């Protein structure tokens, strides 16, 4: 999809995972406030109909104006005149959802609670959530409009628990395109899974019927981690230290000793605690992740410095065999000196909306 | 890759085309040493020359001595200049330092308290500001991040605000952007093409009484939160009554097209456009150059969003103050001013030997 165009909303999988990574992110986690299973199903269907309009660049409901003068417009209007901008909307269900609506026995085993990791300082207010909507678009206003209108449609049935805006991507599903840099100045996304690698996506990303939870076939599992960066500490590190931390050089992003970004890492030349060496599939029994995160900055830290961070998003076939073993291996990561995980959540991302009659979560509910 | 010339009689970023993104930072000065601060302005000017041309600051982001921290933090490598402009301004509190008290312009007036103000001290004020605008937010953020790093030990960041306007890769150029209330925003503004109106309403002139400010301007910044969820429950007629323009076309009530000149008597008496219009304010006219923001959601699940309002004018006492005073009475139901600062924005950097603030510090 070129700039401005729409990303197809229907498919066997939800868009927004293997889709090329859009420039902007608006991630919202919602808690459910209704106990009425029928009312929540009706919300899912109303949300699905809204998403069809939004991802096509159309206003929700009857439109943003022209209705009865005395009624609030159905669409809040601030995306009027804008292109779809590659908007994708990806819904996920958190483990806490399954304490409601009789869903207990339907919780996927792959939707594992994450253990505590060393160094965690998780803010419980910006963690968890019954469900999430990841809105990705090339235009921040398009992404905000989608989240705001979904929240407004859901009034009385869901409330926003927390949200995170990402001002630029730090990830790549398109190795044919330039790899974006994170706020530490390193390319981020070189060795990820590409949207064209159908076999790798089947192996590492999509849930299969044989994995034990039939309603999740074709979905995925999402781990979100809000990671603060100690940029004061990083920025006084020498160039050699920074490159040692990762195992790739800063300018080209090539593995140490090699000349080109996409040359294969030779792990034994990296320091034993180098990030790439510790996170590489070959260090983790083959565990492989689809990374899809974004940078953020939320003002200052009150101590005279810019706040900076990375909103880490990983998709995987099974949280127990993707993020958990890799993150456990990062216990000795040289990068730990410069980061702190401050928020966390996991979600089961259901399969795609197959056609115009289908709806988000229809295989769970149905 | 489009770039905006850094040098000029005026700083860029004021009359030059409005870029898609904003990173605004207010800094406090932590040194008492005038010479050290002047040294900093020169290094900052050298860095700004590099940044606005799309080059790394100093010796670069890599390829130097391995034992040294790189001069540039590296996260804009591979990106375009993205029309980056960097505009510096000096707050009233700066003039209590360095012996400058008698050089504060009278046009750099303290703002009165206005009805409904709910100003957060931590997001207000500041000894100086850097307005970084660019089409790529990572270019803007990189600029602020590196200027702050270069200044470490002499300045700290007091507060910062990210914002967005239109996305120009997808949105036509003669299309007015919409603010987060869904209304076109910017129809009746001073355009950068209007040289005469800029001279009359925006640029400080030497006759105004502060010679070092000639060719500069005065900036008012207001962080204005919108009560989004309340606004979204209002009727379309209520929303249009608040502004005096229709929501779809943005035409003044009773007219057909967005750029039809308004008939103020057809608007309700406390409609925003009627109260803000120059005809209601003795001719007072502003250059608005603000950006929307959405910082997330507050503790009650509400959208922390609004307008980071920026107004440039020849004299704060005859620009923002009389217009904001006249807004004392229908948009106020839906907004709250929660941060404020004023800055004297000096004249432009004339050439490669000149530096930010040279007319003030000599
Ligand atoms: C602020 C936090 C982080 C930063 C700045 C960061 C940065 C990087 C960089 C610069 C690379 C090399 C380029 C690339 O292949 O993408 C990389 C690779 C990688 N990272 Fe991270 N990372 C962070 C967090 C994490 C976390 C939390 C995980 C997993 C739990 C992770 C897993 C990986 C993986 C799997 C790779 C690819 C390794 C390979 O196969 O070669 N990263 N990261
Ligand atoms: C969140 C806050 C605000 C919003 C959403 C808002 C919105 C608007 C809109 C929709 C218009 C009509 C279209 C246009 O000509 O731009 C307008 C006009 C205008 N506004 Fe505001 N505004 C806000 C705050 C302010 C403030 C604080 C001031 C000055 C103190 C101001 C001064 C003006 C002026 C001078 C005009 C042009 C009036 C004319 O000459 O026709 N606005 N604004």
């Amino acid at each position: 999809a070129d700039a401005g165009s729409a990303v197809p909303f229907h498919g066997a999988h939800q868009a927004g995972i293997a889709t090329p990574v859009q420039d902007r992110l608006h991630f919202a986690a919602f808690d459910v406030t209704t106990e009425d299973r029928a009312a929540f199903v009706a919300l899912l269907k109303e949300w699905t109909a809204a998403a069809r309009r939004l991802t096509a660049g159309h206003a929700v409901g009857e439109g943003a104006y022209g209705g009865l003068p005395e009624a609030p417009p159905d669409d809040t209007g601030e995306a009027l005149g804008l292109k779809p901008s590659r908007l994708t909307l990806t819904i996920g269900f958190g483990p806490s959802l399954f304490t409601r609506f009789g869903l207990a026995d339907l919780r996927p085993e792959a939707l594992a609670d994450l253990p505590k990791f060393p160094g965690d300082n998780l803010d419980r207010a910006r963690s968890g959530g019954d469900l999430c909507v990841q809105a990705c678009a090339d235009d921040p206003q398009v992404a905000v409009h989608a989240i705001r209108n979904l929240a407004r449609i859901g009034f009385g049935k869901v409330v926003v628990r927390w949200s995170q805006l990402g001002f630029g991507k730090t990830s790549s599903t398109t190795p044919d395109k330039q790899t974006p840099r994170n706020l530490l100045g390193f390319k981020d996304g070189t060795r990820n899974i590409a949207g064209t690698e159908k076999d790798r996506l089947d192996r590492f990303v999509w849930a299969a019927e044989k994995d034990g939870t039939p309603w999740m076939t074709g979905g995925s599992y999402l781990v979100a981690r809000r990671i603060r960066m100690h940029i004061e500490t990083w920025d006084r590190a020498s160039l050699q230290e920074q490159e040692d931390v990762f195992g790739r050089d800063k300018g080209e992003g090539a593995p140490v000793g090699k000349a080109k970004e996409r040359d294969e890492p030779f792990l034994k030349a990296m320091k034993p605690d180098a990030h790439v060496r510790l996170a590489h599939p070959d260090s983790n029994g083959g565990a492989t992740l689809l990374r899809r995160g974004y940078s953020f900055t939320d003002g200052t830290d009150g101590l005279g410095r810019l706040d900076a961070g990375l909103f880490f998003l990983a998709y995987q076939r099974d949280i127990r065999t993707g993020f958990v073993p890799v993150q456990r291996n990062l216990a000795t990561d040289a990068l730990n000196e410069f980061i702190q995980h401050v928020g966390s959540a996991v979600f089961a991302v259901p399969p795609g909306v197959r056609d115009a009659d289908d709806w988000w979560g229809s295989t769970l509910f149905g």
